């Protein structure tokens, strides 16, 4: 008989799924609501509790994914999914759901560690269902929870004031964690041992929650994979008023006052807000006009509720959750995936510095390098060789360092300096599950670690013995971290803590410890951005 | 001067109306709100208390009737009204009102028994104003209250889950009873002696309230006239999701999720939902396609709030309050009115068993008889004789027994076996107030008892002397039941209690007691349905 | 390869279909446009010539049926179709199409007689595709053409003046005939020998075309089956402005002037006008209010273009240039189908005269009998018997006589006295293809002859030798009439011409001539209506 669990708001019916090598079937629950559908007047407001239900709710079908560009969303899902076949998902404003994968025998009491995944997608696209927690849950005996949160306009529209503070998507993540605290024990999980992990915008979300007083007792370990609160493209600093007005005008709304704009946008249909999203061209590199006025994403803002100050200031006052924190990046963060998705204008293979400077200026929204500083930045990375082909690869390294590498090390250093256990890694491997459209030379591209973390080798076909072992090792490290706040364990390479010696783990075919990740880069950039 | 009464929410102004034969004029109050208008966000949600008003509210005009097919509603009103002239009513979603007829002298303190009427109409049409309480009030010295409740989509739309549980119309009936308990004393009524009564869908509603915990202390006597919770066509069993989706699609709504459907439907205009209602062609026998898929009514469901389980489960569970209960039926419940209203195919008047079986299959939504059982059921009723004209008559008896006769006796037996006082009657009389298009041979058609219960002979012109005595006797029985929970009285024929001897009263030109109502019919159907 | 024919407007591709027993394949062409789609400004205007197309138009799919109540239209199609399985059709205002079934060898020059079918449906519903001309075409070697024309509001809305004369549906029928004349030769048909035939409203349409100057020289023989221009329910006399205003108001249009109502109605969407149709409750006996205000149909009006005066006036004038005309009726025109479709109130069997008179008054829109004349009419038909069951049978005969019987004979007599060949028949047979809901005792019900005329026994299953022979005979009579304007032929029962002896053919299991059809009834009614 299928598994039936009693939650605070009512009973839920899931399904058993067996994985080769494990006797105990994994209980899976899909589409459990953790908040009230943010429809009508609830749009652009904090999430409210879900209404209780009578009888048994069927939790065996995948929930819709929050409204987003349908094509872009399906593409990212197909590129990141760890399951054999990508499942098509429907769009809906009614998307505050979470999926649960528990390997615990529900007929007995269990208090397994809980790993709550927050998906990436630039806060504009993505879905929880893209990630199958079956393999991780079974292999490491942890309860895996995938959550969804409002995206794009619905999750991050901000007027910069009290009429629409913003960060609705982050408040949804907090609401999901609150639900986990109040209900996860019913699924064999330990509410006292919750780890939050995410990649890209998901990693940024983890970083933000670490800095938020609203997430105080909702987690005990954090993992940010390729993305932190210092990844500037995802955090809006300064006056956010101009963007709110552009969105309102594009939707056909007056901009008389903030309250007027929000009231008008609240009357728009889902389709109308989706059409506004498309006209805005989010997540695409605008090669026209002043680079400084382009906004490829709607994201995190300093609202005063979730975040009281900028991430940089919160780090200085060392005011944030000092729980164990693992921060990592991939060898080639800007190697293919991101530039492909953003229609980046790079297609030759050989790049001259003159062209590089022009491209770097157009990339302002991604790297925010004043035009007066472009020459230095470019000469610094490309000036050491006239091999136009090598200049091109060094150019991609430059973007990667500014977006993920440097921000990640700075975040880790500040966390370490607050006295909290810290760990770092650099992932370098090319999964066989890579897209056929991606050249073989790209190793450790954005998102490549996902196939290891979610045990893709055990759900998809064609993985080599090497890739299989890499996944087993990565999952064991992550799960050891989830239960102990330290990834180390018997039979695993030693992973030094990120202390004053700045040790970190180089993960790949040949996994080994090293020290001083991106040291010279942090020095260079911190100095350049100070000018 | 006009009658002015103080209610919890404010003062109300009524009007005096005298009925010859009685010196004390009857105070009449029309359109008193008992809940907040279920508009906008309140559509598909439980009734909220009415807001208080200042000064004196003029209760001298008939309130609108809840949105419904206007042609069908006006036709039913003209066919069932007990007044000289049918009163044309306006349609509106703002329809949660009740009318009061009190014979008490408001200058003194009175605690007369209260009779609350719940009108019928398949939960799709109907109105309170159709029934004038003047005669009953004045003749039997009881306070008569006629209530309205949401109908059709507005009153019963259900997604099968927490986003729209359903039974909004029944919740309104409960709300009206709560209002009576809190305010009726001001109108000379005794909140400690409330009798709920109704016929057809109204009778089914009374039966439902008897089974609902939400109304446990809201009434002390109950009367179900031609309709109970076991009248299957009014109660939906199993998954109600398909019907919800069909309605949403017809209204031009997406069916992505339950929350999405309800939200879209809450956005539709009253006119848009009325057009959806008309396109669904409710309350009409569908002769095309599979009979098992037709839905003539939107009604009661097992929501978890009003009903925690099916009436059958509750009955066996003996989980219902034991108030005195009068349950009755008419000699020919399916004799003319219902078949006429539902457009039943019966032009020829004759009927061979082959045609009979086909019609019975098409009547699946009304009788729910599996196709493989049709021959047995048909042979049972028509196989006794030839003369296709007689067979068609037995065919109408078959439908009547399945929809009203058997369900009523079964409910009566269960109530009796719970230790509660129970009474039964079979009304067999043809009122002169019947439609002119109705054959003189139809006696005791559905609704025929209403003219006697509401004293039409004293409000309408041209009643026969025999009809006048019949009404006086019927009102006496009903009013006696209201005050003592026993219909018996001086000058009235003896009405036996429905005990193990199963005595009941045959009401008509000649009124006398009898025993074992529908005994054999119940045995036959219980067994046939047991297969 | 598939058959390809060259028409005035372009090439068309059909399909070859072979009927059992006939080696010459029938070339079938479905959905050939004979007019420009009556959309936008073309609504409520005369049909315009179809626009020519390049290359080859694929005419292999059934065209949509003109906008109409979809449930009513689907039901009728199922009840009248001669094919094995009913073909579900789409609704559309783009419906001016015709289907062609030609048994001619297109590789050779042929000039076969052409029979053009005009479907019935009260001018409110119906479709051409319901009728498969395969059997008729193959068995009698005639080209069968089934046409469509605008229905309901779209085909007959009239303001009574030049802003919307009306009869758009009849103008469509005329345009189809004009198309046949200009194109049929290419399909092996003789434009010099066209026979128009139709049943019910289609029969009335044929009758109207015989009386219209617009249709002269467009056909050479006519057949009206159960319907003529004197069937008053289909012809509106007097002022039609009141009905136009009711339709405009229901549709939410102002009634300031005729030009304004029409302009507004033309701006409504197809769905809005269909909703108006549903709200109007057409084709249903209105049991409410004054029966003289009822309007169950939107039909023929005296526009001044199609009809210059009432059919009654045109008959005397002997203006209608002559052509051979066959006029027929069925034994029980009001036996089951029509009463069933119109929701006629006849649940019970037997009927008393008092009730009969009330029903006859409510039937005013169908029979047009002044209230002071109801007693006489009723006594004439029912006053000769006490058995109320028979009074019910006789009552149905009365309605049938006033609607079809008398009007048909009067038309035949007038045609005869105009000098043209005239023939009459009375069909008395119960098709095995009848609906299972129709009592076995109904014989010669409205539409019963259709199955014989269209060779249902050769397409559907179950037909007995007797039913098969009847169809062969009927198709033979019909085709001979189309060939020679005289149905008689070798091996067929003698069919006398309808002359001063008023001979007519009684068609059924036993077919033979007789004389003076409805003679006594015509005298009675002519005298009664003269009062
Ligand atoms: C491309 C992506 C960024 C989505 O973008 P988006 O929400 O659709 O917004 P965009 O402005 O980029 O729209 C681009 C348009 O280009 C066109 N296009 C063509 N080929 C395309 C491709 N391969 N990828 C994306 N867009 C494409 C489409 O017409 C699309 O228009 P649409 O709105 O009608 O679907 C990507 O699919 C995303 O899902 N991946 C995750 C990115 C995340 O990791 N970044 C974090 C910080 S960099
Ligand atoms: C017929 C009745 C069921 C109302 O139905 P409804 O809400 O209009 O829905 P329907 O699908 O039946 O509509 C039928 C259509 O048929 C046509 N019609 C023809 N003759 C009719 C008739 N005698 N009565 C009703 N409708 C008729 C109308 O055009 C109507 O169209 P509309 O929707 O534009 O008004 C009835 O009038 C009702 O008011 N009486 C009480 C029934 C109750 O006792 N039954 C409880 C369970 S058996
Ligand atoms: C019934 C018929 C007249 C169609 O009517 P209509 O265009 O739907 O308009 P109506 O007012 O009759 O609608 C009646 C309603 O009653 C209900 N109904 C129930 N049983 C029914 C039945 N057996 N037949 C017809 N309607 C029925 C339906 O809910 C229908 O609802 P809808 O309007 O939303 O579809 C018939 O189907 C027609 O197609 N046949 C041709 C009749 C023609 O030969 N007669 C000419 C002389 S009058
Ligand atoms: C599909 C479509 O648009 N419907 C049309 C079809 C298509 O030609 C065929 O289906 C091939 O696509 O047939 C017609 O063109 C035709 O018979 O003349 C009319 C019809 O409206
Ligand atoms: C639960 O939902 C699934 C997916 O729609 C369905 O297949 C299954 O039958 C449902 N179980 C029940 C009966 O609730
Ligand atoms: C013609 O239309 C039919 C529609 O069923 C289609 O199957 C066919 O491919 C089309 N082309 C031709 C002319 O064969
Ligand atoms: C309230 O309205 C009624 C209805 O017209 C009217 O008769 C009455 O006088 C009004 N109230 C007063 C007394 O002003």
């Amino acid at each position: 008989s299928p598994p039936v669990v009693d939650t605070v708001h009512g009973k839920v019916l899931g399904k058993f799924v067996s994985l080769e090598g494990f006797a105990q079937p994994v209980a899976i629950f899909l589409g459990i609501p953790f908040a009230k559908p943010p429809l009508g007047p609830l749009r652009f407001t904090p999430p409210q509790p879900a209404e209780p239900w009578s009888f048994v709710k069927n939790a065996t079908s995948y929930p819709p994914m929050c409204t987003q560009d349908p094509k872009a969303g399906q593409l990212l899902s197909e590129l990141f999914t760890n399951r054999k076949e990508n499942i098509p998902l429907k769009l809906s404003e009614d998307c505050l759901y979470l999926n649960i994968y528990t390997p615990a025998d529900l007929t007995k009491k269990n208090r397994l560690p809980v790993m709550v995944w927050i998906h990436g997608g630039g806060l504009m696209v993505g879905a929880a269902s893209t990630y199958d927690g079956l393999a991780l849950a079974a292999h490491e005996n942890v309860v895996v929870v995938t959550i969804q949160y409002r995206l794009g306009i619905w999750g991050f529209f901000s007027t910069g004031d009290e009429h629409s503070r913003g960060n609705w998507g982050h408040l949804d993540q907090v609401a999901a964690l609150r639900w986990v605290q109040d209900n996860i024990a019913s699924f064999g999980g330990n509410p006292g041992s919750v780890t939050i992990f995410g990649e890209s915008a998901g990693g940024e979300s983890v970083s933000v929650l670490v800095l938020s007083p609203l997430a105080k007792n909702l987690f005990h370990r954090a993992i940010s994979e390729s993305g932190v609160a210092l990844t500037s493209v995802l955090v809006k600093k300064g006056d956010v008023k101009p963007l709110a007005e552009q969105i309102a005008i594009t939707a056909g709304c007056k901009t008389t006052t903030s309250a007027v704009m929000v009231h008008c946008l609240r009357q728009k249909t889902e389709e109308e807000l989706l059409e506004t999203t498309l006209k805005m061209k989010f997540l695409s590199l605008d090669l026209q006009g002043d680079p400084r006025e382009s906004q490829p994403l709607l994201g995190t803002v300093i609202d005063g509720m979730l975040l009281l100050k900028t991430p940089e200031e919160l780090q200085a006052e060392r005011n944030f959750h000092t729980v164990p924190y693992m921060v990592g990046i991939n060898k080639q963060e800007f190697g293919w995936l991101i530039p492909m998705l953003m229609s980046y204008p790079l297609s030759e293979g050989q790049l001259d510095q003159k062209t590089a400077m022009s491209l770097l200026w157009k990339s302002y929204p991604l790297v925010c390098i004043a035009k007066e500083l472009i020459p230095e930045a470019t000469e610094k990375y490309l000036g050491g060789t006239d091999d136009t082909v090598k200049k091109k690869d060094l150019f991609l390294d430059l973007i990667a360092d500014v977006m993920f590498g440097v921000p990640s090390v700075i975040v880790a250093r500040n966390h370490r300096d607050a006295g909290a256990p810290t760990y770092m890694y650099e992932f370098q491997y090319r999964p066989s599950f890579s897209s056929d459209m991606k050249p073989k030379t790209v190793i450790g591209d954005h998102g490549d670690e996902l196939f290891s973390v979610f045990g893709a080798p055990f759900l998809k076909e064609g993985a080599s013995e090497e890739e299989i072992r890499l996944s087993k090792m990565v999952m064991k490290f992550w799960a050891n971290f989830a239960r102990n706040g330290n990834p180390n364990g018997e039979g695993l390479p030693h992973w030094p803590e990120y202390n004053q010696k700045e040790g970190y783990l180089q993960i790949g075919a040949n996994t080994q410890a090293a020290q001083k990740l991106k040291d010279k880069e942090v020095a260079f950039w911190t100095n350049l951005f100070a000018k």
